[PDB]
């Protein structure tokens, strides 16, 4: 078994496309800064803390 | 450095095989809807929220 | 869109290199047992539970 992480630009695309992305595939909604993992029948959003500066 | 996500069907397989999967490798137990990441000496289960419908 | 997980040995390397690693790329600081995901402008550390024994 194996998977990956799928990048997205808006919670738009990912919502009309979470249909394909097979089980156990992280789902990144970049503009929303949201990471969910594709589960059995729908998705389960993983908990992250507030952002840490980059510079 | 680089890794990936490893898919599984039951908390069975993943338990007798978490031995190989090297550090920093997410571990997905599909049937359990559990995502853990392989750490230094054992695994650290990542926190997810309750499932969001797919349809 | 697509990404991956990037492995590191110390919160050193990852701090001077979180600059490259593009959006939506998990970041693993192995020695710290920390998993963050690279977001819009800096990183957002994902929440994990305490470690589970491996043996």
């Amino acid at each position: 078994g194996s998977s990956g992480v799928r990048l997205w630009a808006t919670r738009q695309a990912m919502l009309g496309q979470v249909h394909e992305v097979p089980e156990g595939w992280l789902i990144f909604v970049a503009e929303q800064e949201e990471l969910y993992v594709r589960v059995q029948n729908g998705f389960r959003k993983v908990q992250l803390e507030a952002r840490t500066p980059l510079p």
